């Protein structure tokens, strides 16, 4: 048999007919079709009144999306007797084998029926439902001239990995609450279920800490290149968390330590050995900053920050960073990370950290490793300790240029086009581990606008999202590439300023 790899498409990028992404476990089509009309209602039914109430909220979110493009006013009804032309969302009789996030989605001529184990699974299944309707449905304004049809079809689905995440760096360049909400919303449509916020680094501190007000008053006032920066009040952070929660997305906040701490060091002189504030940094260098690993003031500061953040962040996890502590000795790093893990645990939070934080003697088997280095020795400690691992290889570093000539992005991991972002497996990063899942990381050294985010995340994130959801045995670039071409109008309709990658 003959085989080949993909080259660029001759003559440039290519960028009734559903386009489901990520690819579901099974999808069959039969004869006939369902028509969504102005008379349609969404019926919801759970196993008890409380579950029906949660399903009702999910139905209302769906109705809002459908109403925006159809111009209809679909309403939501608490009843297990759907009428002809209805969409029906239920958890009664879910197939337990599909887990919390799995669902069956069956479309007949008279009815759309989504059956799941949990409300979460009906939410994920609704992302598929939106992809079965014609392109146009994802418009934010009324579309005329399109019959709103769904083919007679049968889908069953569930994720391969539990953790399917996106990290946004808001320290290097700041993005508004609206901009952040929009990226969460877009990611949710591709079944991303985790959002990691890199809230602090050398060039800025982005979270209000009432006990240390100069973190904002001084530490938030810049960014890479010297723009004005910005920050989130605690109320704005809670608002983001609440918005994510409506999409069944866990928000994991990161306060990076003991390295990548210049902004804190520029806010409070007492955090530095000579008692003087550091100058703010607007360059892109890394590795040079450190908290004082043997000063009690350091641990007081960390405990105050953790206390306030834990109070407003319901996730059982806090990310304490731990990357590129090149101004911290190995002995001091071991000690520091063990101490801050104890502080986090005392506030009821488990710790996530970049490699090499798993090597800390103070880590527990409840700690999580985010393995970005993905070398043979990375996560040896994590594996021995029974720690879950989130993988972020080169292929998930979405801030990398697509090509040598990309107008934005970095290239210290090489270039990452849409193909590279697809053609990998979590076991390529680390073998013999408990892989919790995957996280796409969007660092923002070179991204200043919403259009820059869109351009780098789309279509790259779609590739990573399929790697997280779809089983390896069912992943194939030639398949995905053709499905992506078909999906392109939907990206356009959503207002995403995506890159038309010539490999697609
Ligand atoms: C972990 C990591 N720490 C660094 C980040 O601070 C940079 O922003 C990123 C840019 O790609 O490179 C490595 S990844």
């Amino acid at each position: 048999h003959h085989h080949h790899s993909s080259g660029l498409v001759p003559r440039g990028s290519h960028m009734s007919q559903p386009s489901i992404l990520p690819k579901p476990v099974s999808y069959t089509v039969g004869s006939g079709q369902f028509v969504l009309t102005k008379n349609a209602s969404i019926f919801v039914a759970g196993n008890n009144v409380g579950e029906t109430d949660e399903l009702f909220n999910i139905g209302q979110a769906l109705a809002k999306k459908l109403n925006a493009s159809t111009g209809y006013t679909i309403s939501v009804v608490k009843s297990n007797q759907p009428t002809a032309g209805s969409i029906y969302l239920t958890t009664v009789g879910g197939n337990a084998a599909l887990g919390n996030e799995g669902y069956d989605l069956i479309t007949t001529s008279n009815q759309v029926t989504l059956t799941a184990n949990k409300p979460e699974g009906v939410f994920r299944g609704n992302q598929t439902l939106l992809q079965l309707l014609p392109a146009g449905i994802e418009k934010n304004t009324v579309v005329s001239g399109v019959q709103w049809v769904i083919p007679h079809s049968n889908i069953s689905d569930k994720p391969e990995y539990e953790y399917r995440g996106l990290m946004l760096d808001v320290a290097r360049h700041f993005f508004t609450v609206d901009e952040v909400k929009r990226q969460i919303d877009l990611a949710s449509q591709y079944k991303i279920n985790k959002f990691h916020m890199h809230l602090s680094d050398d060039q800025g501190w982005r979270i209000e800490i009432k006990s240390w007000p100069d973190l904002i008053e001084i530490g938030s006032k810049g960014q890479v290149g010297g723009g004005p920066g910005g920050y989130y009040t605690q109320e704005q952070f809670k608002d983001i968390v609440s918005y994510a929660a409506e999409r069944y997305i866990e928000v994991i906040p990161e306060i990076d330590m003991p390295g990548h701490t210049n902004a804190a060091l520029a806010s409070y002189g007492e955090l530095n050995p000579d008692g003087k504030r550091k100058a703010m940094r607007t360059d892109t260098a890394v590795g040079y900053s450190t908290l004082m690993p043997r000063a009690e003031i350091t641990y007081q500061f960390v405990e105050d920050v953790i206390s306030e953040l834990a109070a407003i962040s319901p996730s059982p996890y806090i990310h304490l960073g731990g990357d590129e502590s090149n101004a911290t000795s190995a002995a001091d790093y071991d000690y520091f990370f063990g101490r801050v893990t104890a502080i986090a645990n005392s506030y009821g939070k488990k710790v996530v950290g970049w490699d090499p934080s798993d090597t800390s003697s103070g880590a527990t088997s409840d700690s999580v490793l985010q393995n970005w280095t993905c070398s043979a020795s990375t996560g040896t400690a994590a594996k021995a300790k029974g720690m879950k691992v989130i993988v972020s290889p080169a292929n998930a570093y979405l801030d990398m240029k697509y090509y040598s000539d990309s107008p934005i992005g970095l290239q210290w991991r090489g270039f990452v086009n849409t193909n590279r972002a697809y053609n990998w497996d979590p076991t390529d990063c680390i073998k013999g581990a408990n892989i919790y899942g995957v996280e796409s990381t969007l660092w923002t050294e070179t991204f200043v606008t919403q259009d820059h985010l869109d351009y780098m995340l789309y279509p790259k994130l779609l590739s990573n999202a399929e790697v997280g959801w779809t089983a390896r045995g069912d992943r194939n670039w030639d398949d995905f590439k053709e499905r992506l071409i078909e999906h392109t109008p939907r990206l356009q309709n959503k207002g995403i300023k995506f890159f038309a990658d010539p490999i697609v």
